[PDB]
């Protein structure tokens, strides 16, 4: 049929988590090559796609493509049975009406089963070719970053010149984060490359919801185009996790 | 092989009537999830997309994906033998040469071999997005129509203006969100981030309208420099149409 | 498994000569309609896409999708053991560890290719209608990227009128052509459809690995808009295109 075992549940439960306070309802494509999916949220400003590759699973099997429609806070509330490291594995039918969410822990156990529903896939390319700035941080900074600019005010303005500045300004007062590339230790190190500069404005509320991505990795991509909406990527074991945001006009 | 059961001939009926005599000849691909569908006209103003999912069918068996070029007044004709209410059941086998259609008669329509290059040109977010009964959308069409070949749209606040201009005068139609709570099908939704003016061809929107014959109502995403979206929802499903505006 | 035959190993090599030295790695996904494959250039200034129908083959059969990650310059070295008449064969099985190659002649060599394993992010960045849409002969259009690559290294087009024009430091280059219907010859025909005209600069270097893929047809479409990256495509039951990025 279809079956999918992650070598430890904390990795998918981390994944979910990621987005889950992002948006709703989500349809979940298991491919030959992998599982993808996508949703968009409330005001369809925010959309996450997902990509998670074979050699993210500690075993993966997929026959014919299945296709999941789940409800995210359903899904959640079956992987907080957890206990993280133990092997989960998602097994489905030809024709599913349900996927079953198998827990193994080395003790022993624990099966799950998740009823699925219909949700219409219009499935969403937004993403450009080249975007005007690519840039790449440690994503606990860029964590750091948001959460304190986000206190100042609702909406967070990104400025890239080669300066990258970071600026709230709110009914309270203002901030400016101003951070420039520097190779140093890798994981540490800013990237950036501009074709031409950028000055976009994000809602924090969203920003808040994008940077629990940095769950699943250390550095943040960011790729910044003047009309388009913003993508920010966290990338995994052979795979990742994009929000694409539109910024505010 | 494949194998796919519409309780009703009448439906897949309506759908190609739907989209034909707007586009050309068309690729299906039929997959594990359903059938998916896409055709581009002749100036490329206009694209149709056609999703039907799994139950939208009294039953359906796809093994192995297929795709299926059809011409549409080809596959029409052989779809008048209808009897609306007959069982009509699309199948292919392995690496099909042709389609048999099954009423409840029996028919075969030869496949085309065409080019797969798809399209995927929607947005993530619209200016402005409403949505109304599709009889009233068809009835305001048609009659601006009347008046020019090119209709004009702008959504204002709480303001939806249709305007068609032109040598023998001018229209005018101005609708407001509403909501009927004795019958919300009735009612007129409206979200707007951005105010939107947009021109469109009479001859394009009057094709567009044909999709009321699938849904009650006709949702309208309209983006400032973007190709508007229509979209009549099917069960499990849905029909939408593309439209470029004029500079 | 997986099985499909070129009835000439040349389609293949110029096929993937075509893009090679373009792009730096690619993504094979083999489907039951047939073969298709994406790669952006390192700047991201430059997408190939390729589409291979099931009819381009003299057999073809997938009996479930499989992809296939390749390094191209492998790709083409194991193509350069092709006689360009010989049937060749690729054969991949359920999870493809490597690809195997199969050379084939009427009096036989076998080679396997290592796959790799790169993230699939594919892009759907082709616009439906284009500000103009021409076509002419790809012999023609290489000459004169090639002759105006001469003078700049950057070349320009503006569009009844398809105007070709380089400017650099040395000097300055004009090639002007119209539309035209020959009836004597319609492959040598020039056409125009200009629905807004157009004005947009391109990067020489890319236009000169884009005019490459002239060994897969008579002619190449050009399909440009104003603020999008420009689609160049040379057919083959498939089609090979190029969308680059204009100029700012």
């Amino acid at each position: 049929p279809l079956e999918a075992k992650f070598e430890e549940a904390s990795l998918f439960k981390r994944i979910i988590d990621g987005f889950k306070d992002c948006v709703q309802l989500v349809n979940f494509q298991c491919k030959e090559d992998g599982i993808i999916a996508q949703a968009v949220d409330d005001s369809r400003v925010l959309l996450v796609s997902l990509e998670i590759g074979v050699e993210a699973f500690q075993e993966y099997r997929c026959d014919h493509p299945v296709t999941l429609g789940m409800d995210l806070t359903s899904l959640s509330k079956i992987l907080r049975c957890g206990n993280n490291t133990d092997t989960l594995t998602l097994i489905a039918d030809n024709t599913p009406d349900s996927i079953i969410l198998l827990f193994e822990d080395t003790k022993k156990i624990a099966e799950y089963s998740l009823k699925l529903m219909d949700i219409d896939a219009d499935f969403l390319k937004i993403e450009e070719l080249q975007y005007d700035s690519t840039l790449s941080l440690p994503s606990s900074e860029f964590s750091k970053i948001v959460r304190d600019l986000s206190q100042l005010s609702d909406s967070i303005n990104i400025m890239i010149t080669e300066t990258i500045k970071f600026v709230a300004d709110g009914d309270i007062g203002s901030g400016s984060v101003i951070i420039k590339p520097f190779v140093d230790h890798p994981e540490t190190s800013i990237k950036l490359e501009m074709d031409q500069p950028v000055d976009l404005t994000f809602g924090a509320k969203y920003l808040l919801d994008i940077i629990k991505g940095s769950s699943l990795s250390d550095r943040v991509g960011i790729r910044l185009s003047s009309e388009a909406p913003a993508l920010f990527q966290f990338d995994l074991k052979s795979g990742f996790l994009q929000f694409f945001l539109a910024p505010k006009f």
